[PDB]
């Protein structure tokens, strides 16, 4: 099952909702992530160029897909097939961002 | 500001998240709507053909926009400029639906 993250549109995109699969994939409970920017999923082996592409796309409210190395709450790495899109009203205003996370690590 | 509703993909698309503007527009608190299908916003003068187009779009996970008559908690009618889209993973599985509601009364 794929995770879903919903964030606020503005001011560093704090998480406002995660689905159950997000907790299965990442090991974080909703309590532990609400109000935070999702960058806490990254760590030392995360590719900086990938993070830069995400940062520029989100600032521009442009959809983006990347494979990015992320980390579970207890530090276990996983590859995240990540897709982020703005949610817009019909006037084009960004209401939120939605991200889908698929664990594409062969853990076992 | 526009409302946002997030639902599960299956089992009659129960609401799992609403933003602040949803409550400003509709007069419902989150605890009054979570776990329910959004159709409770409809009422006596809602256009049945519009509802049927939404039903078919959600069944097929097709993006759709409609101007639909809805009702606030206090029973006052309002025009909802509603846009719904599926949220998909890379393999095309539907993870959720997202709806944006603009009060265009
Ligand atoms: C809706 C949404 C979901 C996100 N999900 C993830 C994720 O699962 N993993 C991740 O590494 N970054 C994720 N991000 C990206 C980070 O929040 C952040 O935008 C990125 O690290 C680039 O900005 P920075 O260089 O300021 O950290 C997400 C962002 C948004 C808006
Ligand atoms: C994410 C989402 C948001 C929705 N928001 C609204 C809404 O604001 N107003 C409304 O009348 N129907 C809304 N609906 C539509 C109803 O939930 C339902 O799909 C529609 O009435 C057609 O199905 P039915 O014939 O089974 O009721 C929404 C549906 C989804 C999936």
């Amino acid at each position: 099952a794929s995770g879903m993250i919903v964030t606020d549109a503005g001011a560093d995109q704090p998480i406002v909702f995660v689905n159950r699969a997000f907790s299965t994939i990442t090991g974080y409970a909703p309590n532990e992530v609400l109000g935070r920017n999702a960058r806490f999923l990254q760590g030392p082996q995360t590719d900086a160029a990938t993070v830069a592409r995400l940062r520029e796309a989100i600032a521009a409210a442009r959809p983006i897909q990347e494979r990015i190395l992320n980390y579970r709450k207890d530090g276990q790495p996983f590859w995240n097939q990540l897709s982020i899109s703005p949610v817009r009203d019909e006037t084009g205003n960004v209401v939120a961002f939605v991200g889908v996370e698929t664990d594409v690590t062969a853990h076992h």
